[PDB]
């Protein structure tokens, strides 16, 4: 057992030690609702929970590869407000650049395609955006998959004209990744090296119900710690049918067995300042916070 | 990672099963092992139930056996279920396949997604079955505080009186021990699959889409060594990973790429299925016996 006590300074102390050499960060949408940002799941704030307006069968076929091939309108309507660019990045995504600074991060997969991790100084090699990315578009006839720049899906979007393949008519979408789509390569090649060598999983902002992200957790070592920094309890529950997890691919903070889970329960930004404050980090995290902002607001 | 089977073929399956360390076989079926029976599965196109529920006026098929939907709006799962009521189909070839695996001491245990109760009409027993997703023989109060249990005569009762099933002692819903969408599974099915997949030398996987969890998680319990037969219409458990997948990631089968070494996919009718495979094993006049026979009893009912 390579935590001493199943508590945020638990964490911390083995952070510190020689030991942790390399943490991987698993993000979604609970880190930038500080920014300003709703995330998909929250009650009446949630993105699922404001789609009424689009007579949907249900929210999350907004989101669907098969509902977007019959009704596309809702999904280019939406994007209005989806595309990145008007938000800055959070104190939990510059915590992610501190352990990037210290040599400490191995990698951050990312639900996310707001692009805040990429605007707070992560770079491309540090990230696996899991979820694609708005700044390409493809054709969504896999015999064509001819690929637009982000000027001219943005063009199309602003213009509200649905954006269709100059060679063969079909629809072309972002490469956001809708359900029923492959993730990128980069989330099956990175995956398979990075969670062999992970010495500590750092879970922040996601309520873990889509998969195969949600199995990411269980790709770990048996004896890595996984610290959760979340607003509710995620991944851990009772089995049932229709569980997104498979069984036994949970986190557990509470049973007698628990060994090495940790969960944290707060907003993401008061966690990583708390985290800080054990490593000593606090006053770099906050300049940097504070540096970095006034260089946003600078242009 | 021992490879154990000789070839990724039903002949090499057929061979395994013959050899000495074959004891102790795992069956997973669905509702693909009880179509030819004339009971639809699920989620064909045209013939499956949730293509056929468009009078209930669902949000989506599902629904009718989401237990919050449930709970809201009773009515349109009871009128479906004098439909789901079981016992007035025959089993099938496969199922009597299995039945056979019993008698010659290589069934473990079956893990059954099926409330049709087929299994049972073909001889397996309660030791030899997990009902995974549970049964329509008892019904329970939805209340938690209560959980008064009624018979199945109760049941059927009020179903074909068309009156909503309430407990006589609380009032609350009263329904069908059939395991819903948000609902815990049967407590035999996790003390079962904790130590059956410790030592099973083969798994058997008929008749499923492998679309749910907790049940699809079932075929990554097995030792990787274990060999794994498929037989369905469909390739099921092998897909390229996308957003929404249902299995755990590197949890499915792997029939096709240059990594597979012991998954094996047998694609058309389960019922073929089994009878190519008893041919292989020198069960195919003792398979065709049994069927007859047992056929021939129901009907001489
Ligand atoms: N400030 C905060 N601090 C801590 N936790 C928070 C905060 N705000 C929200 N949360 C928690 O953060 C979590 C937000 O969960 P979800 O909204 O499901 O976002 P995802 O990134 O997991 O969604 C994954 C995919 O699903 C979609 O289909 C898209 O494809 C997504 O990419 C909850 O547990 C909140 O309590
Ligand atoms: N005669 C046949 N021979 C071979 N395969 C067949 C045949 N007929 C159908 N199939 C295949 O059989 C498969 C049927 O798949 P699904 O209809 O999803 O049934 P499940 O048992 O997996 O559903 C699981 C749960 O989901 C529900 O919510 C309930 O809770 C269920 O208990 C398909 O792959 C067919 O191609
Ligand atoms: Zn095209
Ligand atoms: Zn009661």
């Amino acid at each position: 057992r390579l935590l001493d006590e199943l508590t945020l300074e638990g964490v911390a102390r083995y952070m510190q030690s020689e030991r942790c050499r390399r943490v991987i960060c698993l993000v979604g949408a609970g880190i930038s609702t500080s920014a300003g940002i709703p995330d998909f799941r929250s009650p009446s704030t949630g993105l699922y929970d404001n789609l009424e307006k689009y007579h949907l069968p249900y929210p999350e076929a907004i989101f669907e590869i098969s509902y977007f091939k019959k009704h596309p309108e809702p999904f280019f309507a939406l994007a209005k407000e989806l595309y990145p660019g008007q938000f800055k990045p959070t104190i939990c995504h510059y915590f992610m650049r501190l352990l990037k600074d210290k040599g400490l991060l191995l990698r951050c997969y990312t639900q996310n395609i707001d692009t805040l991790e990429r605007i707070a100084g992560l770079e491309q090699e540090d990230l696996v955006e899991a979820h694609g990315t708005f700044y390409t578009s493809h054709c969504v006839s896999a015999s064509c998959r001819h690929e637009y720049p982000l000027s001219w899906m943005k063009e199309k979007i602003f213009s509200e004209v649905t954006p269709k393949c100059e060679d063969c008519q079909s629809l072309v979408k972002p490469d956001i990744v809708f359900f029923g789509e492959s993730l990128p390569a980069r989330f099956f090649s990175c995956m398979q090296s990075d969670f062999l060598k992970v010495d500590l999983l750092l879970v922040m902002g996601t309520s873990l119900q889509v998969q195969p992200f949600a199995s990411l957790i269980s790709k770990a070592p048996l004896s890595t710690p996984r610290l959760l920094i979340n607003k509710e309890k995620a991944g851990q529950s009772d089995p049932f049918l229709g569980m997104i997890m498979g069984l036994g691919g949970g986190m557990d903070f509470d049973s007698k067995k628990a060994y090495r889970d940790v969960a944290w329960l707060g907003e993401c930004d008061q966690g990583c300042l708390a985290l800080a404050e054990l490593l000593g980090w606090k006053k770099e995290l906050e300049d940097l916070v504070r540096r970095e902002h006034a260089s946003i607001d600078a242009q």
